[PDB]
């Protein structure tokens, strides 16, 4: 009686994920990952969400993020996401990819999405092999994904490969001048996304900032019709992972309702876990609200990381001493701005 209304809702929730995937129904793994693609996979990352493999599509490296959905098994300590809970990342990963090709508000600072599919089956044995390798060489905090039955649903998002995350780059960043670049790129991306989409990332921990070498001297973005450039210092930053994000599409708010979560707001041993708490306090546990200040908080967390946890290959020179002094002033003042858009446009760090 509610059985009818519930399964009709499933349903429904299923019909929106297809065809946000432009599917009518689950496809096999080999639809997304033919043998040759699958043969080139090497596990590159992981989280509680699932697994990230790098491979090649059309002569180009891609990152494939695999998330088990809708099944009853705990995966990596957590429940699998439903059709209804997985939708936001899907929709948001889509909207943020399109920013690179938009006119008035334009940025390449988010990860490009090639495609998103809802896939059905057990874990490809070739992936399990790739899972095994990483486990032998980096160590996994994850369960081995070998228990999925062949009715098991996954979302596979195929992203451009953004390079390596800021955490892993902990000790490879050459100077304070680079830290300023990365920070400049992050603020501008967030600012472009704020202006186009009323976007807040809400989970911009340093594993979610990817860095790739570029031969470009200057990177370009467009904010409300005005193009400007950022000196690359040789890296392009990509912001990934929209699991907690919020934006509006036309005028429909899309977001991760965490209003009933508690584990998210009780972490410790990192400043990262205070940001979740500050966001909740600042938005009163109403997560559909627009609070761009949250982007500033994550930028403040990211700036802390740069000052406290980066070990650079190059102090150094009076020049970098000064930059150091500026990131430090940046760190002390940025919280007195209302948004990444306020920061980008007004902070002396970016002039």
């Amino acid at each position: 009686l509610g059985s009818i209304e519930i399964s009709n809702k499933k349903a429904s929730d299923a019909e929106k994920v297809y065809g946000e995937c432009s599917q009518k129904g689950p496809v096999p793994f080999s639809h997304c990952l033919p043998t040759e693609k699958l043969q080139r996979c090497e596990k590159i990352g992981e989280g509680v969400f699932g697994e990230v493999f790098q491979t090649i599509a059309d002569h180009t490296p891609v990152a494939i993020k695999i998330i088990a959905i809708e099944g009853p098994d705990l995966v990596n300590g957590s429940h699998q996401k439903t059709f209804e809970e997985i939708l936001p990342e899907i929709i948001i990963s889509k909207e943020l990819s399109l920013l690179s090709g938009e006119v008035c508000n334009r940025t390449e600072g988010f990860i490009g999405l090639n495609s998103v599919h809802c896939v059905q089956g057990s874990y490809p044995p070739l992936l399990l092999k790739a899972w095994d390798h990483y486990n032998s060489t980096k160590g996994s905090a994850n369960d081995r994904p070998d228990f999925f039955k062949d009715d098991q649903l996954f979302i596979v998002l195929e992203f451009e490969f953004g390079g390596i995350d800021l955490e892993q780059m902990r000790t490879k960043l050459s100077s304070l001048a680079t830290a300023k670049s990365i920070l400049h790129q992050l603020t501008a991306s967030l600012a472009v996304a704020e202006a186009s989409l009323r976007f807040e990332h809400r989970d911009l921990h340093w594993g979610n900032v990817l860095l790739k070498k570029t031969s470009l001297k200057k990177l370009h973005y467009t904010l409300n019709g005005k193009s400007s450039t950022i000196p690359s210092c040789g890296l392009q930053v990509s912001i990934i992972d929209y699991t907690l994000s919020r934006l509006e599409r036309d005028g429909i708010v899309v977001f991760c309702d965490v209003s009933m979560d508690e584990d998210l707001f009780t972490g410790d041993g990192d400043y990262q876990f205070d940001i979740y708490r500050l966001m909740k306090k600042e938005n009163n546990n109403r997560w559909g609200e627009y609070h761009p200040y949250s982007n500033v908080l994550w930028l403040h967390y990211l700036t802390d990381k740069m000052l406290k946890q980066m070990t650079f290959k190059t102090c150094n020179t009076p020049a970098m001493k000064q930059i150091k002094r500026k990131i430090q002033e940046f760190h002390r003042t940025m919280l007195n701005f209302s948004s990444a858009t306020d920061l980008l446009c007004q902070h002396s760090l970016f002039k």
